[PDB]
């Protein structure tokens, strides 16, 4: 029911609409958008984040929003807010809140939804909001794209789903929604050992740097491999990672 | 068009048929697959590997298997050898040839083909067929273990995808098909440092050999995260690998 002069109506309160992408696997795309919004909540600016992507809920999961009831006010649908850093959160896991497990929803049910939590939430002033899009650089990307009309997009890949074509695949989109690509994060890009320091390119070096050089991307920054990380995401607790890899 | 009585003529004359499955992830699967294929290739045992996962044709990425053109003789559809072992192998892959990139195909487009896989494919006198089922436990790796028959099975999972939950119920389409799980392999469960030879659990410990003792499995193994392994896996040269975890 939604319209595009409500959406802009609502967007337009929000200073910044990063939108976040990835190829077909999308492996870290999830924890680096949560990472983000937890870098700019921790500079005390208003974060928000809205889910997008079709394949599993997994922000609600790396924030471990387990209580996930929506609710209604005059404003419009009431976000959930983080445990520790109170960062607004929109899922589709929200819809059913008595459920205990992750539910992977249909197709069709997805397009209109995003669209109807761009235009129907109360995110507010907040100065800051990431667009978890879904893995992949097809159609369902490009719909989501289209109706949060960000003013910046961010590239997330690995030292194997990272290549020019992934990148100039992503500049396209931006152009062909009035954005630009601002910034590219390599995910698990190396392993430092926690004994001898030593560095290890596990899955290969991704030469993320490089790409980043090609296309002038205005940043970049390479997350590593950590017991931590991973264990602190997956337990719903990426909040108490106390590492800043986006400065 | 093919019948039951012609599959089982068929697989009759294969001494084992094991299937290969996991959870949803489905992550080492495939290597796990081409691995196992190898160690008894190696053995002077003769191989053969059937692709039935819907989710990419990872078997002819990880043999190189470019040229990928199914043939037909006599005996049914011609297998194509691995470059170095001879392996048989067969792929949805190889009906496009002239595709030099992997394409995923539908859905019903795959239950019928596995089946004429099965048995209008002149496997020979083999004594060993691994099939590699798609990942996870829901109806698609049900009907191809149906129709495979398999004389066994072999669990594959990692450290966070590797439950007493997903090994029940492999338990149960064991038996759900007069088969059983023979064995349990846990992937990436560990990284030993080349420097000093420390050993992280960047996934965390998969606790894979306690659950192999609680439904007391034949055989377990745990296979490590190398940078050569992953390296020769995405080049498509295992067979160049010059480990066996399975001994
Ligand atoms: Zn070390």
């Amino acid at each position: 029911r939604v319209t595009d002069e409500e959406i802009k109506e609502r967007l337009g309160k929000i200073k910044s609409r990063i939108a976040v992408m990835s190829g077909k696997g999308g492996v870290g795309k999830s924890t680096v958008t949560a990472l983000l919004a937890v870098h700019y909540a921790r500079q005390g600016k208003k974060v928000g984040i809205l889910d997008a992507d079709f394949l599993g809920p997994s922000i609600p999961i790396l924030f471990g929003l387990r209580n996930a009831r929506i609710a209604v006010s005059a404003e419009g649908l009431e976000p959930v807010l983080t445990q520790k850093y109170g960062i607004k959160v929109m899922s589709m896991q929200f819809l059913l809140p008595k459920e205990n497990t992750p539910v992977i929803w249909r197709g069709p049910l997805i397009a209109g939804m995003i669209r109807e939590f761009l235009g129907r939430v109360a995110w507010g002033e907040l100065d800051h909001l990431l667009i978890d899009l879904p893995p992949g650089t097809g159609d369902a990307p490009l719909t989501v794209m289209q109706d949060a009309k960000p003013t910046g997009v961010v590239v997330v890949s690995t030292p194997q789903e990272l290549t020019a074509v992934i990148v100039e695949k992503a500049i396209n989109m931006a152009e062909e929604t009035n954005t630009s690509v601002l910034g590219l994060v390599e995910n698990m890009s190396y392993f430092v050992c926690p004994n001898c320091g030593h560095k290890s390119y596990i899955f290969g070096e991704g030469k993320g740097e490089s790409l980043a050089k090609k296309y002038n991307i205005g940043f970049f920054t390479s997350i590593p491999i950590e017991e931590e990380l991973i264990k602190l995401a997956d337990s719903g607790r990426i909040e108490e990672y106390e590492k800043d890899w986006f400065e």
